């Protein structure tokens, strides 16, 4: 029992959703976001100033409107997913683009033409972001960036060192130490891009992660779907009192169902994750895990049933962190020999490799194993003070890492504003509805800056003007925090150019999507 | 299926909740609070005059409005949590601040500016509370304070003595004696800031505590989540007929589930508490416990499984008291040797220590082990009369202890009133909406005093005036109890300056929060 | 049936209404202002840019909110009454004063004091307006005032042209032309809207006119129906060989039949035309006609018999045109002193006339007598366009009038911005809420300048700052039409000091009142929930 909806009817419904999210989220953008209250079904209410936190809690009653909300949240988040920030900024830009877009379409503008224009606009914008970016590759550079985003010259050093040694494609993590001091330690471990097969395996509802400490790592290679072939090992581990991380190529049917039940029951704290990589590439990576873990790849190939698996064929580590997009293994306890075994065998095969693509990938396995897993044990005094430093340091890390990828640009929306000039120049060479699109982007670009100042209790439009007024130094901007105009850079208010380029491109993507939408097939109230 | 709400729509909703609580609560403020009737689903109705009692029972049907009520209750209670009182007073102040705040915001005032001013106002107010605070450090001082908060000159003495000997950073506890007399004894024991992992471990529903007498103290270091590795020791202790206190770094899954079931079942009376401190700091404190208890830290480090734990590796004490925020061990039966062993090894490492922070903390461990554990065995006659004295004396203690940290000020709202002048001076240097905020706080400050007189059946505004009239002695105030103006201090109507400073700062926090609220995402019915 | 609303509840409601109207209006303010579309009961709608016109159409469903809407309308109209222009400006200033003020009331300020301060602040403001006023002294100065008020160069031109060739004491009229084009035309001699009492009088068959060259004017107050009384003069004239125009309350019966027959005969060339006005004014006008032609009025109440009339007491003119409904006496031979004394009798009488209607009647007389009557016939392709184009002319005139009266000041709200420094100085001498009151005006004074710039696509606050910034030459302002800061006066962006002063005084009058509200007694929403 579906329900069809076409043309403006549909686009307007989606927009409604888009606005629901965007309006709740943008009140937090900038140094002085406003408070958003979220109520928990059981616990008492919560108050935030974090866009992502609020975005997660936004779900609308109406199917069609919700579809828009979800659709926005998705594309918006895939910004934080590649730069660890700017998910809220992408939402704001998107709202604007959607609004003006639908307005002009309703006034007779051609959707496709608007799109062609919105795209050309963004290109020009991005190109300005680039030519405006400050590279961060020096030692001092990387440290300073992190030092700021963390607000701790020490953690800055650590983050810098951690990167210095593990490398760009290396592994770095922030762990909640128990000690009251923050230190940097280079343990053994691995990390691949796969996450919990079921959101029920989550340990912490807030962070949406599944944290396992001192657990076994059952490394399978088959599709574990039968309970009978799993109960044996599941039992041995049950009596161990320890948690279990399953890394099969997939866990479905009974298998996955059981794992989830006992997990939510308290019988056994587990978490299933799909095997890293694909094809030949995968078994090779499953071994990399067994090596650093001290377990063995239970492959049906070398003939071996699961039920006959010993509570010793499965390696283990000090801590395992599972995200919906990534699995991390800290404290690998495999034989330092097996590990160096892969590292070398990987280098040998690296000389025999000819395709640049294959090379880069062996490179990452090489950098994961070697260098290992730079860990930043975070010291606190309160469970509270910890969550704080934990978050702060973690972000500072993601920030800095992104910062290195695409340089940095002036923050506080200022970079997006400087992009306007580039869009203006484009418009002068454009005409028709296409030019209108370019104009739409140009208007959008003002929102972030404006919204920040606005949230801070200032006249958005006014500040945005005074900023665009200064043409001398493009780094000239408004620091909504102190309420003064300064050099955003020299004021330590910067953003990973990667984050900005993304938020924009993503927002513009959602916009183009909706303008090009001619129908939506939703589910009728079940 | 959520439900968004923005701008004034939201703020007004929250305010509705804020008022629901506040209006039910404030009718109890002061020496003559009015009666509030609360019905119990099963038992017959209840009547109170206690703000906190009433606040707990306030839950609204509307999600949005309730959100406000809960939000208030939280911030309001985190005053009683740091001073053991003034939760109701913080509520009243908050109601006022929220009202005037929203009013002026609706008239076009800038929220942030109002905040900036509400803040500056509080500062100046607090600063006056301080400069007006009565220090409690004398012998008579500390005794009198406690004597009052306990309503027992004897317990006052004991509390005074207990503090006199164990010291500021020392350990003091109130235990439910079996004797019909109240005494002070200086045993052996420990105490850390961690409570029952599950509210189901509670022994007394009223006091919300978990009291275990002559129990074993299974000191673990791993995350006990498996039943198999716990059943062995759980069984040995089960046949002992004695209770058990588990102090692992955490108890979850099956382990925590089983412990709770048998507890509520009657199979085994236990209670799980998380391990004190964090990190290296923690294992060091887990040993301090084993030392005073006569047990051993079951650490997987020194290689040792839990199932193989003997009913002798776990020390024991005469009584263990568990609160949702604190665990107390009275009657430590560890070898007097193992104890003095930590005391000295702690002093040696204390000379090698250089960071002032690390020092102060070894200081508390040092004061916990040494001085010991001043215990106040509480004598009663009824299980009822006991819970009462228990609570009363315990609060009196916490009150007095806090009273020593930050001095005392005139009660009956009078101190808050004296803060007005400070706010006035501030306003004269302020302008715009910022000045308005300051004015909001200034108006709020009158509520407590006013409300008290009101509840007592007098003209609030009138009394509040006659008080602000006298400029000579700031301790001049109205005693709603006798219906006469007197020296609040010399009249024994004082308040821990810490309590007051908190209630204000907290209320003003809720206020600023709501004014800065632009949206709320609630769950649909 | 009533509902009693107090405190903030009441003020907010009122404010909602105030803003409802004000925001519909402000959309028009300035050169880049746009139009509002007012639905009419039957025909096409009204498409204006005029404050009061829009304001008057606004009617809110909620009683309290509506009361607010009304109070604001009053500000609009009373300003239109006192100056005919600057209604939008007054609305904006009122809105501004109401919000900034209502805020302060919520903050605990005493409204009464706020009022006193507002009042004092306005006085100081007005005084500064006068202080910057420049007297209108030439064709340019006027072309400017008009071009602006109408927001059209062309309109400003014709108004200047006409105004010039009709003197500042003249009279200009706006009429509905028939072609697509607008035309400016002057009325030569004395003329009134009465035509030939009988089509037979016609002289030209191609123009349906009655042209009498060098003729005698017979001015009879009473009617005329009896042939007898006429014959004596008709013979005297007939023998003169000259044409004759007879002006009497009416010419009927055998008396008219005579003139016609003789006319058609060739006996005597004549034409009859009813008296100009009515009541005592056509009596006073006949005399006007008298003084202009030179003849004598056969005043039935001065003691004159038509039968005893003489060529000695007849009016004489160089020419006479009579259309189906209009009469024009060209080249009247009247005595100069008779005219002037006839004129200065109206002047030395206007200075005692109140009802603006009586001042308009006693003005078209003094206009005719000064042969100074211009008329702009506005053309357009559609009724809707025309009705607005027509209106713009009317506003431009009202402006011009006011400009001549109290002077001219720099436009674009610039002049009111300059009033700020005055209120500022005043504040330094004020205390308490009274000082707050003054501050309210201080802020309000920016609204006009802001909204103009705003509706043009600029930052209100920004522009107002740069203006208030350069304090060397008060004539410094922003040209919201070109987007450049300039000397407002030199740029030709000026406003009649009268409208400015009025707008503010009216805005401030209602505004302050509102701030003193503490209760409202309205109708309980009839059958609603
Ligand atoms: N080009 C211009 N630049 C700056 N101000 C202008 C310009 N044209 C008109 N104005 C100003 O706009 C104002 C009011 O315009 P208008 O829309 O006609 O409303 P109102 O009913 O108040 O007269 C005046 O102060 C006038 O001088
Ligand atoms: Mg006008």
């Amino acid at each position: 029992a579906k329900i069809l909806v076409f043309d403006e009817a549909a686009r307007r419904a989606l927009e409604r959703g888009v606005n629901a999210v965007a309006n709740a989220v943008k009140v937090t953008l900038g140094p002085r976001g406003r408070n958003v209250v979220l109520e928990k079904k059981f616990g008492s209410p919560t108050i935030t100033k974090d866009g992502v936190t609020v975005a997660k809690e936004v779900e609308l009653e109406d199917h069609l409107e919700n579809i828009g909300a979800q659709l926005l949240k998705e594309v918006a988040s895939k910004t934080n997913d590649v730069a660890g920030d700017g998910t809220t900024t992408a939402t704001v830009l998107a709202q604007a683009i959607v609004r003006e877009g639908l307005k002009n379409v309703a006034a007779g503008a051609n959707p496709l033409a608007l799109k062609r224009g919105i795209e050309k606009a963004v290109e020009a914008a991005v190109e300005k972001i680039k030519a405006l970016a400050i590279p961060v590759e020096d030692r001092k550079a990387i440290e300073e960036v992190a030092t700021i985003s963390a607000n701790d010259p020490e953690v800055g050093k650590l983050i810098a060192d951690a990167m210095e040694k593990v490398g760009k494609e290396g592994i770095i993590t922030v762990e909640e130490s128990k000690s009251l001091e923050t230190e940097l330690k280079f343990v053994e471990g691995y990390q691949f891009d796969k996450g919990y097969i079921s959101p029920y395996f989550v340990t912490n509802p807030e962070t949406m992660e599944a944290v396992l400490e001192d657990a076994f790592i059952l490394i399978v290679e088959k599709k574990v779907s039968n309970v009978r072939e799993l109960l044996p090992i599941l039992e041995q581990v049950a009596q161990t009192g320890k948690p279990l991380l399953i890394i099969a190529e997939d866990v479905e049917g009974e298998a996955l169902a059981t794992l989830v039940v006992n997990k939510l029951r308290g019988t056994l704290s587990v978490a299933a994750v799909k095997a890293p990589g694909f094809g030949d590439r995968r078994k090779e990576m499953l071994k990399d895990i067994a090596a650093v873990t001290g377990g063995t790849v239970i492959s049906e190939e070398l003939g071996f049933k699961l039920e006959n698996a010993t509570l010793s064929m499965l390696g283990r580590a000090e801590r395992v962190r599972i995200t919906k997009d990534e699995t991390t293994i800290v404290g690998g306890k495999g034989k330092k020999e097996d590990i160096e075994a892969r590292i070398n065998g990987i280098k040998k095969e690296l000389e025999t490799t000819d395709s640049e693509y294959a090379r880069e990938k062996l490179q990452e396995r090489l950098a994961k194993l070697a260098g290992g897993v730079a860990v930043i044990r975070v010291g606190a005094a309160t469970e509270t003070e910890l969550k704080e430093k934990k978050h702060r340091f973690e972000d500072a890390l993601n920030a800095t890492r992104a910062a290195v990828e695409e340089g940095i640009v002036p923050g506080g929306g200022v970079t997006l504003l400087r992009a306007i000039s580039a869009v203006e120049e484009l418009i002068k060479k454009l005409e028709g509805d296409e030019a209108t699109g370019a104009k739409i982007v140009r208007r959008a670009l003002e929102e972030p800056a404006r919204q920040i100042a606005e949230n801070a209790g200032y006249e958005g439009s006014v500040i945005v003007q005074q900023i665009l007024a200064e043409t001398k130094n493009p780094r000239y901007g408004f620091n909504a925090a102190t309420g003064e105009f300064v050099d955003m850079v020299e004021a330590g208010i910067v953003d990973p150019a990667k984050v900005t380029r993304s938020a924009l491109q993503n927002a513009a993507s959602i916009g183009a999507l909706i303008l090009t939408t001619e129908a939506v097939v939703a589910e009728k109230p079940e």
